[PDB]
């Protein structure tokens, strides 16, 4: 119960020792003469502050909290500073979903957790102060300070002075941003243009990834829209617009097929709309493909849909229709009753010759009279149109769609599963092997012409360009974004000579697996015009079209170097509004001033702060750059971290040594094995967990969740496993510091001492190796569970009394491995072993030699003792045990050349049909040829569990003498009286023969 309160007692105290001696602070002036093993510099991506931080936030940053704790014991100075993000609509569109809930339901509010109000009362905030949040400033007055007090109680190795806030509410960071961006105009890494990006009407701006709430990586996405003439007789429901040419509008992907046009598809219970183009004509689409067109510069008044009739395609079927590109001089509009309303325009091109949905849906209106019934389609309109050979794909003939639907045997337009895989092998095959048929292109492949076919339909005014969200994208403000076409300021992320440079920063960077380098190795290939011009959201304003703000991801890319000087400029304020310790007014640092600080070969400027101050920050910068590490989620890999490199390349143009050195992708966080969603009661915040289980326990779990890229698993049930094994360790250390009088003195020479010493030293090592590969799962595995594994064997296996000055060894070396997992615990220990310094001043306990014969031996006892505790529970008092000198007959010529198939094989023997093979053929083993492979079978499975020796005809340690050494751990925890040790050529005959060395047996 009070398992855990006790930890948080010492915890918070150490926290307030750690700060009133500023352990984790370091300054570059000081820490440059004393280069012990150099600078380590890691980073967390700073997190947006629409909230305190949650567990899956810490797991992400944990990766370094351990890292720094480990290196600074290996001999490196550590800088891991934390900054907080707010340059985003996350804070904005959160605060505003709030104020609208007040505007519409009053305050205190009244609704017909899950609402914006009912999330910040779900944090315990007074009714009077929740309303203080509507203006987004009171988020920044409020949330940044709360995060830093949160990590206080994690114990996070931070030089806190290097914090900040990120928006223009801060004057220091702000000029920094500016400098970046003056340079990127100056280096042609921004340009003004009009380009297709993904856009929120309700935001009134672009919204690339980190402004969204759906589809974090969805692209400016292309379509070919065909302009079909509605024809006289106009259908009875089209009266009014006598005044214009009225167009049906329908969005294809393969324009190269539109000769195969037979009719038009609309689902008749869908709601269409027809507007005025700026052309002056009338279109007709979904309500949404309309409002897309609009923001694409279709409607005379961009963004606004000049709707003139609402209606449902039930009123529309059967109206005559000239189509571009097809011999069917008149096609009609027909019903395909499944038309999803996400994609397209609710009006779907019909190529029955060459897509199965068309030929299927069209089969029916020909198959079933009583379908032209519910929709009154005369017989001219359906029957006589039969498909058109426009592509011939070899395998399937001219009309690849009808050909393969008579052989997938599709009955309806509703056989959907089989209509889908009909489509599969045929849409893409048609797209290379395709060769056009009808003239202009006689026999030219599809891949060639698809471009120039759509070419001629535009030029002739029969079609123009539609673009749409690939998949639906809702915004941070709950808006269905749509693909617009707009003035923006865009980063040239695709200009070749920039791309090819940074891929030499991708290759030169170190990732941690090759599913990481894979991801970027993608994103690099696709990145081009990425807008940074937001006119809405918190931020910093662009300094030459000032009306523009900066999008969250693009003011966020070289900021790390701010972490290098924020402690001298912002003095460890958060808004950096207070006065600097280095007296530089926020005004007083200008594009020349930065430039000196940040480009080595930059000239002193005529600044208004003299030389002695500004030489300082070039010293700090050039000392910690470049950035050794970034541990993020796996989710900023393709967007932020891939701009991390463009920016770093393009701003230091040749300081290759300043570029990023490493970055480690890990996955998202599972609390107790489920999506951590505040929806379903499965979610935890740092201020929530740290008070649930001691941070040193919550810390401990974290290291023990995942260290792949694959999603990690925080398991409460194991979170509490720690708070136990941790306390049961402390009250063991209290036990020895209570009982020096009973730990054996003098020489540390007992067989198990020698076992345990070279065990422990073989531990330390594995834990060094696991730590450096940053596999904190394993660093913990080897460092605690396996370190207790020996202390806990050594206590039993040595009934001779554990040695004193090899206990204090263990308590020390084990404390010292745990430092980065539990700096609080371990420091509580360190003072109580009487060291008068602090445990972040510690050094890696270098390991003594390993006596690996002395391990490979002790596995022999800790093994078979767990063996004959099985033969026992059948039924004695008086016991016997049998061994062997060399291998018995049959299994010295089994084993003598079982070798045969590895010294002249280098990797393995042949599978187990040719096992009985030519040993059965032995003049010897015909007798036991039924047990030879059973004994052969299981002695392979400890050749990847014991190493490669298991086929030496000799061991490395005297099989007996090493047992006569521990016989009394045996005659004690086995509670039999005497136990003889014979060599079994004295034994009974049934074990005289088929027991060998390593395989002992016993009488009773
Ligand atoms: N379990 C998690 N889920 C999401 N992000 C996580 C998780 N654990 C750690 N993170 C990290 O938390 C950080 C929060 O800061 P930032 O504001 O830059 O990202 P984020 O916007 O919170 O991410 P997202 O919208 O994808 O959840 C991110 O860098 C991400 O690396
Ligand atoms: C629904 C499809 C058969 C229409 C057109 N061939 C396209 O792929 O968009």
């Amino acid at each position: 119960t009070a398992k855990v309160d006790f930890l948080k007692k010492i915890e918070k105290e150490i926290q307030q020792k750690w700060d009133t001696e500023r352990v984790f602070e370091v300054n570059a002036s000081n820490l440059e003469k004393q280069t012990s093993k150099g600078k380590y510099f890691v980073t967390f991506p700073y997190p947006y502050m629409n909230g305190r931080l949650h567990l899956g936030h810490t797991f992400s940053l944990s990766k370094c909290e351990f890292a720094v704790g480990y290196q600074r014991l290996k001999g490196k100075c550590c800088l891991f500073p934390f900054g907080l993000h707010c340059t985003g609509m996350p804070i904005k569109a959160c605060a505003d979903k709030l104020k609208r809930e007040i505007e519409l339901y009053g305050c205190p509010p009244d609704f017909p957790s899950k609402y914006q109000w009912g999330i910040m009362k779900s944090l315990g905030l007074s009714d009077e102060e929740i309303v203080k949040f509507s203006e987004a400033e009171h988020w920044l007055d409020y949330f940044p300070p709360l995060a830093i007090q949160d990590l206080k109680r994690m114990g996070l190795k931070v030089d806190w002075r290097r914090s900040f806030i990120t928006t223009d509410v801060n004057p220091y960071y702000d000029s920094f941003v500016r400098w970046q961006f003056l340079t990127l105009r100056e280096r042609n890494k921004i340009k003004f243009g009009k380009r297709y990006t993904i856009y929120s009407p309700k935001d009134g701006q672009p919204c690339m990834d980190h402004d969204r709430q759906t589809g974090e990586g969805v692209g400016p996405q292309e379509y070919t829209l065909l302009k079909l003439k509605v024809l006289e007789p106009y259908p009875s429901k089209l009266s009014g617009l006598k005044g214009k040419n009225i167009f049906l509008v329908a969005a294809t992907l393969r324009p190269e097929t539109m000769f195969g046009q037979t009719n038009c598809w609309v689902r008749p219970d869908m709601k269409y709309i027809g507007f005025e183009t700026v052309n002056g004509d009338i279109f007709i689409c979904t309500q949404k493909a309309a409002r897309n067109m609009s923001y694409q510069g279709f409607t005379k008044d961009n963004g606004v849909v000049p709707v003139v009739k609402e209606l449902m395609g039930e009123e529309i079927l059967g109206a005559s229709l000239s189509a571009p590109l097809t011999s069917y001089k008149v096609i009609y509009v027909l019903p395909m009753l499944t038309i999803k309303e996400d994609k397209g325009t609710g009006v779907v091109t019909s190529v029955p010759s060459d897509s199965p949905d068309d030929i299927a849906a069209l089969r029916d209106l020909k198959k079933k009279q009583a379908l032209r019934a519910k929709y009154g389609i005369r017989d001219d309109m359906v029957l006589p149109f039969e498909p058109v050979p426009v592509i011939e794909i070899p395998g399937f003939g001219n009309l690849s769609a009808v050909t393969i639907c008579d052989e997938l045997k599709i009955q309806s337009q509703n056989d959907r599963e089989k209509l889908a895989e009909a489509k599969e092998k045929i849409y893409l095959k048609g797209f290379y092997e395709g060769i056009m048929l009808v003239d202009g292109f006689k026999g030219q492949k599809v891949q060639d012409v698809k471009k120039t076919i759509q070419k001629k339909m535009i030029d002739a005014g029969d079609a123009l360009i539609y673009m749409e969200p690939e998949k639906q994208v809702m915004s941070r403000s709950s808006d269905e974004c749509v693909v617009a076409l707009c003035d923006q300021w865009y980063l040239d992320y695709g200009e070749e000579n920039w791309k090819k440079q940074t891929s030499q920063c991708l290759k030169n960077l170190e990732t941690f697996c090759e599913e990481t380098r894979r991801n970027f190795e993608a994103t690099l290939g696709w990145l081009q015009e990425h807008a940074c011009s937001r006119t809405y959201g918190l931020g910093t304003h662009l300094p030459w079209d000032e009306q523009w703000l900066i999008e969250s991801l693009s003011d966020s890319t070289i900021y790390m170097a701010f972490y290098t000087v924020a402690h001298l400029l912002q003095g460890g304020n958060l808004h950096g509004q207070a006065e600097s310790p280095l007296g530089i007014r926020p005004q007083q640092m200008t594009k020349e001033v930065w430039d000196y600080v940040f480009f080595k070969e930059a000239p002193f400027p005529k600044t208004q702060i003299a030389k002695e101050k500004l030489d300082q920050l070039k010293q700090e910068f050039e000392f910690w750059y470049p950035v050794d590490l970034r541990v993020s989620g796996k989710d900023l890999v393709p967007n932020h971290l891939s701009y991390y490199l463009y920016n770093h390349v393009a701003m230091w143009p040749e300081q290759s040594d300043k570029w990023p050195t490493a970055v480690r992708a890990n996955g998202h966080l599972l609390l107790n094995s489920e999506k951590m969603s505040k929806s379903t009661g499965n979610f935890l915040t740092l201020t929530q967990a740290i008070d649930k289980f001691s941070a040193d326990g919550m810390r401990l779990a974290l290291a023990d969740a995942g260290d792949t890229v694959e999603d990690a698993n925080f398991v409460e049930a194991m979170a509490d496993a720690g708070i136990l094994r941790l306390y049961t360790w402390v009250e063991w250390v209290k036990e020895m510091v209570a009982n020096w009088d009973s730990l054996r003195s003098g020489p540390a020479s007992t067989f198990n001492d020698r076992v345990f010493a070279s065990e422990l030293n073989a531990g330390i090592i594995k834990t060094d190796q696991n730590y450096e590969k940053m596999m904190f799962k394993e660093a913990l595995k080897t460092g605690f569970f396996e370190f207790q594994a020996a202390k806990d064997k050594y206590r039993e296996l040595a009934v001779e009394g554990m040695h004193r000055e090899l206990v204090f060894r263990f308590i020390e070396v084990q404390t010292l491995l745990l430092a980065p997992f539990c700096p609080h615990l371990c420091e509580h220990i360190w003072t109580l072993l009487g060291k008068p310094d602090s445990i972040m001043n510690a050094s890696w306990p270098v390991a003594g030699p390993v006596n690996e014969v002395l391990i490979h031996s002790s596995q022999y006892l800790m093994e078979v003792t767990h063996d004959l505790r099985l033969r026992l529970k059948n039924y004695p008092s008086h016991c016997t045990i049998y061994v062997a000198k060399n291998y018995p007959p049959w299994q010295h010529t089994t084993l003598s050349v079982l070798r045969k198939h590895f010294e002249a094989n280098n990797g393995k023997l042949p599978d187990n049909k040719v096992i009985a093979s030519e040993l059965g053929s032995m003049p010897e083993l015909k007798k036991y040829m039924k047990k030879v492979m059973p004994f052969v079978a299981m002695i392979k499975e400890n050749l990847e569990k014991m190493g490669p020796r298991i086929l030496d005809l000799q061991l490395e340690f005297d099989e007996k003498a090493v047992l006569m050494e521990n016989i009394v751990y045996l005659t004690n925890s086995l509670e039999l009286e005497h136990i003889e040790v014979k060599f079994a050529s004295e034994a009974e005959d049934k074990i005289r023969e088929d027991c060998c060395p390593g395989k002992p047996l016993n009488v009773f």
